[PDB]
């Protein structure tokens, strides 16, 4: 049998110190900044920040540090690690990024020996894992493996049943008919109106800049019933994380004009702006068949419309 | 027995003066600005500007004018005209728009008699038609009737075969493998890369703000061939006027690593941004079955990508 994993991690160095694990495996967070302190025959310490705000130091800093700051969407293209030649510490880190950056931090006295080039997977670095004490005994960088799909699913809007939506009226057209005869009359009125419907689900920028996130979700919809407006949780379908859809809404109406009456026809549409929290599950499927999933929450913003409405008012003359 | 038309025009007033027709039915231009001069027993004159820059005056101005300036997307919601009550001149114009505006210009001495409320169709005003001399003898506002669909089709890119595409390399990943044994080795490498493809076809903003324009067109594509970068006119399909499609592009590669050899693998993708002219036909189908079409020209802008490329280099160590 053959085992695959959604992350790629190759740890280099010795067996001393105490284990550490500092990664976004739980929530999709990525490595956002790293400080590296070197010594004569080791990497001395590493401080790392993840995109979710976590910040931890391993080993004991001495001297000044080298820094690398990753921008959202910046991924590794390559990584090599060296031990210290004696098999007892990490000795050097070298990487390059898809934004043209390079970084090289190495011990200062002892010469570098065997280079270990790594497969960065997708290039999205989830953090670092190794062992430290006084120094960095060993370390590796964890990557998400190449991705087949990244999907936001199991979406809920937990406040949707409490929400009272503000629905603004857009006038489309009004016209007046006059029936001076003693028999009812029929008038056809055709209406068209462009509507622009939008949906967006917020996501940490690092993740959404690196991966094309598809959304499997119902969205909020708006309708006008007898008792007023009603919000509903629509049927689940596929969306992009930010989605806009234009269409020409149309309607054909037959207006009845009673004898000796004026009828005014008022044709309108209601526009609603949703701004409410959502929860869901991010499901990553790797090319190698493995999966990584985690729960998330953010803000849904949406613009939705009612059906075109026709109201008629009758008057004399 | 029954004729329908893509335009709706009801002329009110008398039979004197000379005929005029000032409308965008040739090119989809709309009424952008109107000045109206009134007199005691008539509308005296009207000056009109269409969205394509045309500007004409009908009748002979006297005194100050009233103005209405339409913004892109602003459509009529209602319109009423009055004669001067004697059947010899236009007497008043009243309209309301979908941005909440209202305008009422009327003769100043004689009182208004019969109101003629009009059906504004889609609300998109193409211009004015009537008869003028000293005064406005008669006039009507021409509207596009309610729309079923509006499509940009028959799209060509007249320069596409002359264009030399500027393709930027984006690095995805590099890794090295070593084979110290005297027997063949294989290494599987999987790659994923987010690509964001875009297409946009420029259009006069008054039209595209009012109508949901679908595009039935092929789009420029880019490929890597033996000599260099081959552009091509892709297969026809449906798009929106500004479109974005993101995807995780992926590839699995089996790398052969010979005995006593080092193989470096360099994985890239090419991104090109097209900027070139297009021609096509705007076809409007009204709800009543009629059609208005006209030829148009604009600028297409597109971002497109090559396939993921794998470059393999053999070293000896
Ligand atoms: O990270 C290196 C090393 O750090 C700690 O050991 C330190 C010290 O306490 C020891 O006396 C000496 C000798 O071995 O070395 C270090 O300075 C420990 O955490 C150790 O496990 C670790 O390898
Ligand atoms: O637009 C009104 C009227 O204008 C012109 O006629 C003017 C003038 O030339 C005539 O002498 C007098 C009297 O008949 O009326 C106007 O002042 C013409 O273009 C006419 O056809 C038009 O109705
Ligand atoms: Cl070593
Ligand atoms: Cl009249």
């Amino acid at each position: 049998s053959h085992m695959t994993y959604p992350t790629n991690l190759e740890i280099i160095g010795g067996q001393g110190g105490s284990s550490f694990s500092f990664t976004g495996e739980n929530n999709g967070a990525s490595l956002e900044k790293i400080w590296v302190w070197v010594g004569g025959w080791q990497i001395k310490a590493v401080r790392a920040w993840l995109s979710d705000g976590r910040d931890e130091t391993f080993g004991v800093p001495s001297g000044s540090h080298q820094e690398y700051v990753f921008t959202p969407g910046e991924c590794f293209t390559s990584l090599s690690l060296w031990g210290n030649g004696a098999g007892t510490r990490l000795g050097a880190i070298k990487f390059k990024t898809n934004k043209g950056g390079e970084f090289f931090a190495h011990m200062t006295s002892w010469g570098l020996k065997t280079e270990y080039p790594m497969d960065v997977g997708s290039g999205y670095c989830l953090g670092i894992v190794g062992r430290g004490g006084s120094d960095i005994d060993c370390m590796g960088f964890m990557f998400l493996n190449a991705v087949q799909s990244t999907v936001l699913t199991n979406v809920n809007y937990p406040t949707i049943n409490q929400l009272i939506p503000k629905v603004a009226t857009e006038e489309i057209k009004s016209v007046s008919f006059e029936n001076k005869t003693s028999v009812k009359q029929e008038q056809k009125v055709e209406t068209s109106k462009k509507v622009i419907k939008t949906s967006s689900w917020s996501m940490t920028k690092s993740f959404s800049s690196t991966f094309s996130v598809e959304v499997s979700a119902g969205i909020p919809e708006i309708a006008e019933v007898s008792t007023g407006f009603s919000i509903s949780f629509g049927v689940e379908s596929t969306h992009s994380l930010e989605q806009t859809d234009e269409k020409n809404e149309t309607l054909t109406t037959t207006v009845e004009v009673p004898p000796k009456k004026k009828v005014d026809v008022h044709i309108t549409i209601g526009r609603a702006s949703f701004d409410l929290p959502y929860t869901g599950t991010v499901k990553i499927t790797c090319k190698n068949g493995s999966v990584l999933q985690y729960e998330t929450k953010g803000q849904y913003k949406g613009v939705a419309y009612t059906d075109i409405k026709v109201n008629t008012v009758e008057k004399d003359l």
